[PDB]
């Protein structure tokens, strides 16, 4: 059964709601972005209507083989009609096809619903700026101030002058990134420019790139392995035991891995800068675990809602416990005394 935090009052509507079967009342199913977690439940058997972005729309209709006529795209930045309900959906700064979403109810409310996000300063000159809003579910993923993290910016620069450090040195080195979900494809886009290389990749990961509207994207990536010194592979298999025996594959074409695990956050954050940060070792195998997140850092959040001003801020993470619910509200209770809203 779906909880409260996933209905929009007001309405038909509820958000990232697919694995409860039929939920009474819904009339549209609103998807954020295409991650399992929020996905959970899809597939061609669905028969309501769903509403997105163009991106999440492709990946639907591609992967999970949803038909098309249960598939409603809407453009970002414009105001659309949903069943007599305006609604505009903004980027979230997150993964591809990724979506913030507004509702303007017939009773005077405004709701927005983050969806997963990355606050950016960016945010407060979209039609946000235009008008108040009531109610805000937030992406709530890091809020507590030990969350820090980088740009993602100076960790995409760590990333590119470590691996064309790496290469030029040793010319017969192999990089790998590994992957689970889209998001985060700057960090082997970026690598692999550098190095003057396509992105080789399996099948699968091919046709999920390929629906994700990237300019000039078929001069980025192949599925021909043997053309390429920048492979993508599951996360699961980015550890010595992995890298070993996939280097065995590339049948003596290569003599060192360098690879790089992207992570949210972790505790090595606490005390290491950036510029500091060092690989696990084995052999001929380095392994980094580079921060890049697509969520909000704590004052990055703090930043966004001291800006938006909402009367009523609903998490949609980390909801799941007391402890981080007591803390959760007492961030909000300071942050709102501290900006006097
Ligand atoms: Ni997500």
């Amino acid at each position: 059964t779906c909880p409260f935090y996933k209905k929009i009052p007001g309405t038909g509507f509820t958000v990232d709601a697919f694995q409860y079967g039929v939920v009474e009342g819904c009339t549209a199913y609103f998807l954020t972005h295409f991650h399992s977690d929020h996905y959970a439940g899809l597939s061609k058997h669905f028969t309501f209507p769903v509403y997105c972005s163009e991106i999440t729309g492709n990946l639907l209709k591609n992967k999970l083989h949803v038909q098309e006529q249960y598939i409603h795209p809407l453009p970002l930045d414009t105001e659309c009609i949903v069943n007599g309900v305006k609604v505009v959906l903004l980027d979230a700064n997150h993964c591809p096809g990724a979506v913030m979403i507004l509702f303007y109810l017939p009773n005077g409310t405004v709701i927005l619903h983050t969806g997963d996000f990355r606050a950016d300063p960016s945010m407060e000159r979209s039609l946000l700026a235009d008008q108040k809003v009531h109610m805000l579910y937030l992406d709530t993923t890091y809020c507590s101030p030990e969350y820090t993290f980088p740009s993602q910016q100076e960790v995409i620069r760590f990333a590119i002058n470590t691996a064309f450090e790496a290469v030029t040195l040793n010319p017969h080195a192999l990089v790998v990134c590994g992957t689970y979900s889209i998001g985060k494809e700057k960090v082997f886009l970026a690598i692999a420019d550098v190095l003057g290389s396509k992105v080789g990749m399996s099948q699968e990961k091919y046709k999920t790139l390929q629906c994700l509207n990237i300019p000039e994207i078929n001069s980025l990536i192949t599925t021909d392995m043997c053309s390429s010194l920048v492979h993508l592979l599951p996360m699961m298999q980015i550890n010595f035991k992995g890298l070993q025996s996939h280097l065995k594959k590339c049948g003596g074409k290569y003599n060192q891995i360098l690879a790089f695990r992207p992570t949210g956050w972790t505790h090595s954050n606490k005390f290491t800068r950036i510029a500091d940060v060092i690989p696990q070792t084995k052999g001929n195998i380095s392994i980094y675990g580079i921060p890049y997140s697509e969520h909000s850092s704590y004052l990055e959040m703090k930043r966004f809602v001291q800006w938006l001003k909402p009367q009523k801020i609903i998490p949609t993470v980390n909801v799941g416990t007391w402890k981080s619910r007591s803390t959760m509200e007492k961030y909000f209770r300071e942050w709102k005394l501290e900006a006097g809203y």
